C-alpha cells in the first residue's frame, strides 16, 4: 500500500468517516488524469487506492471532499475541498501517508513518507 | 482590502517573505480565470490583491507557491504549492483573510472572515 | 509590544475574542511566577502584556484559556487550556508574537520572532 | 490501550522517533503526580502507557519533550515542550489518541477519542 490517506475531524475529535478522496496524476499533456478514488473508513483511513505497479513517478493531486463531509454534518464550511499536490517516487518507490485535519474554516495536511 | 493573505514559516518562526500568491475566480465553464497576484511583504502579508468592486460573490482559488519559497531557503519541500479554494459571500460586509502556516511536509490554512 | 498574542477560531473563521491569556516567568526555584495577563480584543489580539524593560531573557509560559472560550460558545472542548512554554532571547532586538489556532479537539501554536 | 500518543515531524515528513513523553494525573491536592512515561517507537507511536484499570477519571497532562527531539537533530527550537491537558473518562472509559505535529517554531496537537 504505497499511498494512504487519513482524515480527522478537529471539532468532534474523531476520525472523519465516509469522506470522498479523489487522486489524479498529471499526464503528458499537463492535464490531470483520474488515478484512483475511495472513501474513508470508520477509522478515517483510506487504504487500497493503488498498487506498487500502478503508482509510478509523477505529480499527483489528492483532493479531499471536505465540503460534502461538513454539509452532511449540517455545517456550511469555508473550503470547497482540501487539495494536496506533490511529486511522488522521484528517487524510487516510497510509502506516502497524506493526513488531513479538518475544521469548518481551517485544515491542515501533512505528508509522512517512509521506506518499506 | 476585501481579500488579504498572510503566510508564516513554522521552521524559522518568521513571516514567509517573497512568497508568490496567485488568485483565480471560477468561470461558468469551470475553468479557473486568473484574477490577482502578488508577493508577500516583509510582514508575510499581501494586501491590495483586489477591490470591493471587483471581489464579487463566486468561487475563488488562492495558490501559494510554497515549493519556490522552500527552495529559496535550501530546505527540501513536499508540496508543489498550497491551494485554498472557497466560496465568497453573502450577507453584510465581509473581509477575508487567508492565513497559511508552512512547514516543508505540512501546511495549514485558515480563513478569518470579519466585518468592519 | 515585545510580546503579543493572537488567537483565531478555526470553527467560526473569526478572531477568538475575549480569550483570557496569562503569562508566567520561571523562577530559579522552577516555580511559575505570574507576570502578565489580559483578554484578547475584537481582533483576537492581546497587546500591552509587558514592556521591553520587563521582558528579560528567561523561560516563559503563556496559558490560553481555551476551555472557557469554547464553553461561552456552547461547543464541547477537549483541552483544559493551551499552554505555550519557550525561552526568550538573545542576539539583537526581537519581538515575539505567539499565534494560536483553536478547534475544540485540536490547537496549533506558532511563534513569529521578528525585529524592528 | 486507552491512551496512545503519536508524534510526527513536519520538517522531515517522518514519524518523530524516540521522543520522550511524560504523563501526569492531577492529585487530590491539585498537584501533578507522575502517571506514566515512554518514548515513541520507529513509527512515532507510544503504546502501552497505561491500562484500563489504571486510567481512571481525572485531569491528565501529557508532556512531549519536543526540545530534546529537535536538539538531537541539531536545531534549537522555540518551545521547551508541548503539553496537552484534558479531563479523561468523565462519561465512562474512552480510548484517547493524542497526536502531535512538530516543527521547530510551531506545533499542533489533536485528540481523537473513540469507543472501543
Amino acid at each position: 500500500c504505497p499511498l494512504m490517506v487519513k482524515v480527522l475531524d478537529a471539532v468532534r475529535g474523531s476520525p472523519a468517516i465516509n469522506v470522498a478522496v479523489h487522486v489524479f496524476r498529471k499526464a503528458a499533456d499537463d492535464t490531470w488524469e483520474p488515478f484512483a478514488s475511495g472513501k474513508t473508513s470508520e477509522s478515517g483511513e483510506l487504504h487500497g487506492l493503488t498498487t506498487e505497479e500502478e503508482f509510478v513517478e509523477g505529480i499527483y493531486k489528492v483532493e479531499i471532499d471536505t465540503k460534502s463531509y461538513w454539509k452532511a454534518l449540517g455545517i456550511s464550511p469555508f473550503h470547497k475541498h482540501a487539495e494536496v499536490v506533490f511529486t511522488a517516487n522521484d528517487s524510487g518507490p516510497r510509502r506516502y501517508t497524506i493526513a488531513a485535519l479538518l475544521s469548518p474554516y481551517s485544515y491542515s495536511t501533512t505528508a509522512v513518507v517512509t521506506n518499506p
